[PDB]
């Protein structure tokens, strides 16, 4: 696998740490698609809106499964940490046409 999961479901925004790599979902996008990281950051998406939204990376993107991450509701958040470099390309499983990536240098 090329990330591991702090936590597998989501959990408040407020418990995301100072100082955390954040990815906001608000307006119906993700408002850093292109995120440029370095090897073992943990990435956090933190979702603002009121409408649930995940990220979903395809199988053999991240591993060999699919990574299909949980819903989070507003103000939830959720992890991963990229343990390998690549590009790593994700979208919201609802929400298709909402669509990122993460650059691991
Ligand atoms: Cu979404």
């Amino acid at each position: 696998d090329k990330a591991t999961i702090p936590s597998e479901s989501p959990f408040a925004a407020a418990e995301v740490a100072d100082g955390a790599i954040v990815v906001d979902i608000a307006k119906m996008k993700y408002e850093t698609p292109e995120l440029h990281v370095k090897v073992g950051d943990t990435v956090t998406w933190i979702n603002r809106e009121a409408m649930p939204h995940n990220v979903h990376f395809v199988a053999g993107v991240l591993g060999e499964a699919a990574l299909k991450g949980p819903m989070m509701k507003k103000e939830q958040a959720y992890s991963l940490t990229f343990t390998e470099a690549g590009t790593y390309d994700y979208h919201c499983t609802a929400h298709p046409f909402m669509r990122g990536k993460v650059v691991v240098e």
